[PDB]
Order: C-alpha cells, then sequence, then structure tokens
C-alpha cells in the first residue's frame, strides 16, 4: 500500500538530471510514473533536485495549502522544475504532454515521521 | 577500461528483442556476452527495455539492496525480462542454461555521477 510520501517520490521526484533535456521527456516520464496507465493524468511538475534538499523544504517557509491546513511549506530557494500538462488534443490511451522547465519555488504539504513531503501544492 | 556503467549494459541489457521466446537465447547470450568466459555466471538477468527506461529506475523507487545497501532502486511499471540459469548438468566450458521469460519489477543498483546501473539486483 503505497505511502503518501512514496507518492509524493513516484509522482514528483527526478532527481536523476537537473534539466528535462527533450521535449519528449514529459510522455517518457509520465508514463515510467505510472501517471497514463488508467487515464491521462492532466498535470504534473517534477522537481530536479536531490531529495534531501526536496525533503528540506520542510523546515522552510511555513504558508497555507490550498486546501486551507497549515502544514504547507515554500522553499526559500528555487527549484529546477518541470512542468509537464497536457495536449488538448490528448485522448488516452495516447496520453500527450507539453514539457515546459522552469526554475520556481515549490510548495508541499508536509506530514509524518519523518516529516516529508507528501502534496505538491504549487509552484510559485 | 570497460566501466561498471558499461559493465551492467554488457551483463544485462539487451533492448533487441521485445522477450526470449526461444529456449536457447540465455545458451547464446550468456556466452555472446561473455559471461561463460572463466566459469559459467550461475544465474544472470537481460532485460528487454530501452537502455534509458532502464536507467530512469535509478530515480525510482528507493528499496534496500540484498547486501544491505541503500543504493537500489524497483522500477514502478514491470519490465520484460529474461533470467538465465545454469543447468544442473552444465559443465564449462559447456555453459548450459534454462531460458525464462518474464514481465517483473526489476531491482537495481546505482552509482556514480552520473547515477546509473552497475549491478542487477532482483526482479519482483
Amino acid at each position: 500500500k503505497e505511502t503518501a510520501a512514496a507518492k509524493f517520490e513516484r509522482q514528483h521526484m527526478d532527481s536523476s538530471t537537473s534539466a528535462a533535456s527533450s521535449s519528449n521527456y514529459c510522455n517518457q516520464m509520465m508514463k515510467s510514473r505510472n501517471l497514463t496507465k488508467d487515464r491521462c493524468k492532466p498535470v504534473n511538475t517534477f522537481v530536479h533536485e536531490s531529495l534531501a534538499d526536496v525533503q528540506a523544504v520542510c523546515s522552510q517557509k511555513n504558508v497555507a495549502c490550498k486546501n486551507g491546513q497549515t502544514n504547507c511549506y515554500q522553499s526559500y530557494s528555487t527549484m529546477s522544475i518541470t512542468d509537464c500538462r497536457e495536449t488538448g488534443s490528448s485522448k488516452y490511451p495516447n496520453c500527450a504532454y507539453k514539457t515546459t522547465q522552469a526554475n520556481k519555488h515549490i510548495i508541499v504539504a508536509c506530514e509524518g515521521n519523518p516529516y516529508v513531503p507528501v502534496h505538491f501544492d504549487a509552484s510559485v
């Protein structure tokens, strides 16, 4: 039974390399992470920093979450990210995404012991 | 000097077939990849996925290695593989193998900068 922490890592961490290198990064990554398996997940962000650096966000700027909870944290620094968004013509089972690389702060919800990210709330 | 990363590709990649389909695959491959030179390597697994799909596993689910180290990673999806296991009546230099094809999650050990597969740990 996947933990919320593990889910975060499967959906949002890609510490492989510092940049999405290819226009097809999202198509490959979305599939390699199980996010085109039953339906196309429409929108997803991958963060290209070390796990340690992303976990450290949980001791940075405390902010409200979109849902009203107060266990969210904004990274003090910007991070290398890739935004994956399904195209307007994408239709399961041939999921198609446009890849956009950015450097932006991330906002995560943190929970548990160890106290780690369990939800990606936004990039800013 | 063969790198560890190139050694893994020699010993464990074979992105040319979708499977095995052929009882003689391991007899041919184990020899062809230099795995029967000094002895009959007793067990070995080949992966029938792209090189980028196997290298992407080093950013996938972190799991303990069988030897207790921490640098092993399990694929989120299943991958086409072929296990090769030396038969009971195999005698070097005439190494003989049973060929079994499967679709299993793979577990690899990753090392280096760039962080790449260097050992095939297990399939599950």
